DNA sequence: ACGCTAGGGATAACAGGGTAATAC
DNA sequence: GGTATTACCCTGTTATCCCTAGCGT
């Protein structure tokens, strides 16, 4: 009845920990529905060839969003959030916190589903069979935007910064998202890469689908002027 | 003058892999 | 006393979210 608490600091081919590991087989539904946003998202989901199984690795600015994140994947993860700082070309400090699940076969079903030859991909039947609004949200808090950044703006287009996806997988999310969930998403381009807008007229379904789940630290990313 | 949005910046992501601690 | 495992930590690189100049109105 091994606690998390033991493992701490143990090497990694400790037994215990892999004792540990079969007290959990499949992710929770909502483990899985986040974690569905987090990889169209920020999470790297990560397995090579010395990886046995997926794990995710975490890295985010925001402190509070990586603790949240942290929590929803609690089992999985026995050190907490690191602060990592950073030189760049430029020679400016960089500031994130960094995080990682240990390797765990619950994860492998999203793993071979999103990845393909080391490239995040976007299955036809994605956003039918998977995506809800918790993944939706998640996305959201990882990979959203404005589409006007004027404080006082009266234009609450959204976006979704999809740009690391192919065209032809832009316009399937973009297609099956307004199926589901009746938007009237449309296509645009962000340095010759497809992105998601969401019209203004679309402000007051899309909040009512994702305000729910978003943490009190993320709202602003949603929040303009009433 | 003002509302929108295409063009572009320095990160804030996403990655891939080295190091070193248990099991035999 | 190699060899297999594998959590944590280190290094590479840039497409991101975010900002704003400038155009149509
Ligand atoms: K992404
Ligand atoms: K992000
Ligand atoms: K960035
Ligand atoms: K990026």
């Amino acid at each position: 009845i091994i606690n998390k608490k033991d493992l701490l600091g143990l090497g990694p081919n400790s037994k215990l920990i892999k004792d540990y590991k079969k007290q959990w087989t499949t992710l929770s539904k909502i483990q899985e529905e986040t974690l569905i946003g987090n990889i169209l998202g920020d999470v790297y989901i990560k397995k090579l060839k010395r990886n046995k199984h997926f794990l995710l690795q975490f890295e985010w600015k925001n402190k509070a969003y990586i603790e949240h994140i942290v929590r929803v994947f609690d089992e999985y993860v026995i050190s907490p959030p690191t602060l990592y700082e950073r030189k760049n070309h430029l020679g400016n400090k960089v500031i994130t916190w960094r995080a990682q699940t240990f390797e765990h076969k619950a994860f492998d079903k999203l793993g071979y589903y999103f990845m393909e030859n080391h490239k995040k991909i976007i299955k036809p039947d994605l956003v039918l069979n998977y995506i809800t609004e918790r993944s939706l949200a998640y996305w959201f808090m990882d990979d959203g935007g404005k589409w006007d950044y004027n404080k006082k703006t009266k234009n609450k287009s959204l976006v979704l910064h999809t740009q690391g996806f192919k065209k032809e997988e832009v316009e399937i999310l973009i297609n099956d998202l307004n199926i589901k969930f009746n938007l009237n998403c449309s296509i645009k381009f962000n340095k010759n890469k497809p992105i998601i807008y969401i019209p203004n007229k679309d402000y007051e379904l899309f909040y009512n689908l994702v305000n729910p789940y978003i943490i009190p630290e993320m709202k602003y990313k949603l929040l303009f002027n009433v």
